[PDB]
């Protein structure tokens, strides 16, 4: 027993990490196959991220321009292309510790883990949720830009964010690994600020579950709610609504429990409007909203990968 | 900027992992060069688990009455000894992926990585904390034994933990990679005595200094104490005593941001005599303690946001 925030084992994706370095810039790239991929804003100079030309200043950029080290190899770049935010650099060798992978494109309230690296370097592993307002509340410093988040899948990485960016506000911004950023931002050193941020009910709701699970049942009573009265209470403490959607992908936690769906809403209600009166809950004060419906199964149940 | 609960990269330790068979009973084992090191315990049967003589069943057992298994690979058991309580099996290949690395037995309030296994295959990654009563608050199911905990430092991995039981609390016990325990501890179903479970002082003053270099101060105040005061305070909410080896360990925190550890000592007071009043501190409503100093400096910008 036990319930922890868990990260997925790592090593499938450590061995795909390089440094990328162009001019005096210095950042992460993904090695799969034969191609680097990496953020585009590693052409820029300092005096140029106000509002960069990046067509234009990639015009003026060869192969030998960018200089790729995988460990103690230095790999030769024999061709360049931009997709969206993302530079690809077509390189001599094809990674041999290139995974099964599939490159994916998240919606807000998943979850993903984080390799947090630097130079090339994997530092650290953490999981992370795709906020509501398309931000994530990570750890980079400078030089963690290229770093990427994933999920695993039996064998098969799939990729879903390559770092790019932090708010004035500490939180972070990233893209998909086709250079798609998520939400509405752009790379450059602007003025961003990301729309309000809200609560991920479904995934409390998860939390929840998992914690009664784990022995940890106080905040079960006999109340009961409608999915509406329960969305008319939530939406007033800045929670997202509950779709039937949500109330479905819910139902595996609920048969395990027995703890009807519409029960625990009436439970978390009674946890919003009156609060916690001191206690915890699996050790948290704050509801935890970054657990999936799948992430709490597939932690209890001790499912595998590699 | 952001702070989270990092681990390290597993990939060093995944290539590590085995499963070992005796029986009925399966458990992880960690192999390096020619050893596989697991739980004694593999060797018992349910029935015998109240007061086993391990050096009873041992003496019953062959070295091919141990399965090892790495992928679809088995490995020949060439010989077998007990230490305290961990199996040492001799096998006739020695791993190719061996990291370079080292046993060490870490003191309550040091943090690790954990990488939970099931059946040789790894689950996820988390960071833990030895608890000052020797226990860890972890994600242990059954077949989880032999999973390890770890520290990383450059490319030497430093293994410290290695997984053995659930107490009745819920809690995980375990031992150093020489098989002795943590704690007043025995590898067998029966109730021992923990020693009670408090916070980690020193961890939570390294947090409080992570959230000023991280750029926050709405905590801090003018007053200090003597640690003597502060102890009085910690006892009554069930904080570790803290002592002056505990005040040195915060020198460099303290030194990078320039408020004296006893000053910082008096706004931890000040923060558990007048609560948080709805305000956060890097996020949490409670106090972290499951990052160490050396924790903090290893995330945190080397430059304070001033
Ligand atoms: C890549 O390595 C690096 C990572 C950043 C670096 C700062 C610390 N934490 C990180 O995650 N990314 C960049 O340096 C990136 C380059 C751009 C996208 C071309 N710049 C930033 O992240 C900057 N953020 C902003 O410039 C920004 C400023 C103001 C506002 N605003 O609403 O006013 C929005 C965004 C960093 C401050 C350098
Ligand atoms: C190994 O895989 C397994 C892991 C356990 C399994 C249950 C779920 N979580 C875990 O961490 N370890 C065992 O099964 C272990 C083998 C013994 C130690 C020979 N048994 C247990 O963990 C049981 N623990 C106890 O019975 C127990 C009772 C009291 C105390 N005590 O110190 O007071 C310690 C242990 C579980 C009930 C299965």
């Amino acid at each position: 027993s036990g319930f922890r925030k868990m990260a997925f084992p790592s090593g499938k994706v450590e061995g795909c990490m390089v440094q990328v370095t162009c001019g005096t810039t210095t950042l992460n790239g993904l090695w799969l196959d034969d191609v680097v991929y990496c953020p585009r804003h590693v052409i820029c100079t300092s005096e140029d991220m106000l509002n960069p030309n990046y067509e234009d200043l990639l015009i003026r950029k060869s192969n030998h321009n960018f200089l790729v080290q995988a460990g103690n190899v230095q790999l030769r770049v024999i061709g360049h292309s931009m997709q969206n935010c993302v530079l690809k650099l077509k390189v001599d060798t094809a990674n041999p510790k290139t995974p099964k992978y599939k490159f994916v494109r998240i919606q807000p309230g998943q979850t993903f883990s984080v390799l947090a690296c630097y130079n090339g370097s994997p530092s650290g592993v953490y999981q992370c949720a795709m906020r509501p307002n398309f931000t994530i509340k990570g750890s980079f410093l400078n030089g963690s830009c290229g770093s990427v988040g994933f999920n695993i899948d039996y064998d098969c990485v799939s990729f879903c964010y390559m770092h790019h960016m932090e708010l004035p506000t500490g939180v972070h911004a990233g893209t998909d690994l086709e250079g798609n950023f998520y939400g509405p931002f752009v790379d450059r050193q602007t003025a961003q600020a990301a729309g309000t941020d809200t609560t991920i009910t479904v995934n409390v709701l998860a939390w929840l579950y998992a914690a009664v699970i784990n022995g940890d049942r106080w905040f079960l009573n006999r109340f009961t709610t409608t999915l509406n009265d329960f969305n008319l209470v939530a939406m007033k403490y800045n929670y997202e609504p509950l779709t039937q959607d949500h109330v479905d992908i819910l139902g595996p936690l609920s048969a395990q429990t027995g703890i009807a769906v519409l029960d625990m809403c009436a439970s978390l209600k009674e946890l919003l409007q009156n609060g916690m009166n001191g206690r915890t809950i699996l050790g948290s004060a704050l509801l935890e909203d970054e657990f999936t419906p799948f992430d709490v199964v597939r932690q209890c149940s001790g499912v595998t990968f590699q």
